[PDB]
């Protein structure tokens, strides 16, 4: 019925490399690989899903994993680490000094006042949490993780939005 899929995403050079690196970790040549290979060949090819993650590709699947669902779980954890990296890199734009803090004041001043601002019952629900009044952003990010300045507070707001729809439920 349908042609699409997430490999639809990967460049074909990425194709290539990644169907070399999987093929390398295919020992019986019956064009699949092992669970215990799956973190292995990822690391070889730049990502690295925690425990957590692993567990969840493992479980989506004789505990063999064949080449398109692997595709699918490289293309995925891409967008993962990708927008985590831009969640990063947006909290450092708001970072005055560079310490790794934001105090809760200046977070909670760019999130209403920028981009797509948040709600006084949002911004008050991330304040709460994110306090010793300084905010550890990369310890929130991880959380999270389960001009430049509109931009960057775009990206935090759709991120700590996509984070509050979760939990609703």
């Amino acid at each position: 019925h349908h042609h699409h899929h997430m490999a639809d995403q990967l460049t074909e050079e990425q194709i290539a490399e990644f169907k070399e690196a999987f093929s390398l970790f295919d020992k019986d040549g019956d064009g699949t690989i092992t669970t215990k290979e799956l973190g292995t060949v990822m690391r070889s090819l730049g990502q690295n899903p925690t425990e957590a993650e692993l567990q969840d590709m493992i479980n989506e699947v004789n505990g063999t994993i064949d080449f398109p669902e692997f595709l699918t779980m490289m293309a995925r954890k891409m967008k993962d680490t990708d927008s985590e990296e831009e969640i990063r890199e947006a909290f450092r734009v708001f970072d005055k000094d560079g310490n790794g803090y934001i105090s809760a004041a200046e977070l909670r001043h760019v999130m209403t006042n920028l981009g797509e601002k948040l709600t006084d019952e949002e911004v008050d629900e991330m304040i709460r949490e994110a306090i010793d009044g300084q905010v550890n952003y990369e310890e929130f990010v991880q959380m999270m993780t389960a001009g430049g300045e509109e931009v960057s507070a775009v990206v935090l707001q759709r991120a700590y939005r996509g984070h509050l729809a979760r939990r609703g439920f």
